[PDB]
């Protein structure tokens, strides 16, 4: 079994609640700052992660910041992919914030929804592992194309390192398709599109909030 | 040497020339028109050059056409890249048509025509070759994850030859790195993302016209 998707999975955040304020009534804007509020607190434990990446803390803490800055929202959108692999039309944001397709109307997400089941989908015919799915993280973190990147070299490695795992992991693992790590592969597309939207979503709503994305990574990784 | 990636060769379409109007002043008008112009006859080669791909033709019409409206701009796209990696920070949208950064200001193409720069940027690096273009193009149809696909299971063997021939050009000609064909691959989620981006931009600015995409790539196909 290969070490880096064991070392991944050992690295793996626990479970977040989204708790969802009961006081208060239904709404668009409490459904966005529920989410809100969950990817903050995500993107804490996002960046504690990555530095669990074979490599990924020898960069310097600018291209760490890049790869942050560049894969947030992917490395969030798959996690909701994931966890809803089980769930028929509806997304597992957290155990007690599931959104069916009404929510999803209601605040407003049912496009950028639905094209989250549309990655959800296409797992689900996959038979996504847990062990594909973090390395995948891992790769999207590593592939999010920052055009700030300090040591091209360094971050192709790091490329290089985790796309060899996932190619040893489906070589031992589903020797019935020897095309699988390349499906894989052939899924981020789809998840870049979606993280896109989702960004631009983001900023058309102002949900950024008073201070910028840049200096929050920076506090938590300085 | 393998079929389909020798096929896709001999599919190339002709140079196409961009031929801006002499007699018009230089402006971001006639810079979108001629941009414009361009593209309306490539998507016509384009339309014609799908159908040279092993099994594109026996999807049904509708199938094709979505493959097509979801593909368009990331081919348009991937054509221009190619034809820029001998050059230095500018683009050869065609022979008669190469756009540096002070043209790319002047037409509001800033941030884009960077994007295709950093696309232009891996592939230098990668040394792309001929072969892995044409090949990547057609994945890039396969693999455009239209949202409304009748038969998924004929798209995705579609996606499965093309991804195979990719495999098997690698394995022969890149025996000293053999994940070439995953990392080609995963070139493909920044051209998504720079189409993305393309296609907003094409929208917000009315460059669709009085006549929709849809009926358009209908008629070419009928
Ligand atoms: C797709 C749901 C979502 C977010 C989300 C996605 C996955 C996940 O596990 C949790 C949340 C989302 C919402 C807000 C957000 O902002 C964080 C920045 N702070 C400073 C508010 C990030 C992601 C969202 C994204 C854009 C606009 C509106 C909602
Ligand atoms: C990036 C350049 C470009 C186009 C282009 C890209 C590659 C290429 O080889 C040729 C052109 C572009 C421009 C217009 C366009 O519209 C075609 C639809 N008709 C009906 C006007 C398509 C691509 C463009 C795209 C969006 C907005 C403005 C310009």
């Amino acid at each position: 079994y290969n070490k880096i998707v064991s070392h991944l999975l050992v690295a793996e955040p626990e479970k977040i609640y989204a708790m969802p304020d009961p006081t208060v009534p239904d709404s668009d804007i409490k459904a966005l700052t529920t989410l809100c509020d969950l990817a903050d607190r995500e993107l804490v434990v996002i960046i504690g992660w990555a530095k669990h990446i074979p490599g990924f803390s020898t960069l310097s803490l600018a291209d760490q910041m890049s790869l942050l800055q560049s894969a947030w929202m992917e490395i969030l959108i798959l996690g909701v992919v994931y966890r809803s692999l089980s769930f028929e039309d509806e997304l597992v944001y957290a155990d007690d914030y599931i959104m069916d397709e009404d929510q999803s109307k209601l605040a407003g997400l049912l496009d950028l929804n639905n094209a989250i089941l549309q990655l959800v989908k296409k797992y689900k015919s996959m038979k996504l592992e847990k062990e594909e799915f973090v390395t995948l993280k891992a790769i999207a973190l590593a592939n999010s194309d920052s055009m700030h990147i300090e040591d091209v070299e360094a971050v192709q490695k790091l490329q290089d390192v985790l796309h060899e795992a996932l190619q040893d992991y489906e070589a031992g693992q589903h020797m019935e398709d020897p095309r699988r790590a390349g499906k894989m592969l052939m899924t981020l597309p789809l998840l870049r599109q979606t993280s896109t939207k989702a960004v631009q979503h983001f900023y058309n709503i102002k949900l950024e909030g008073k201070v910028p994305m840049h200096k929050l990574f920076l506090e938590m990784l300085e």
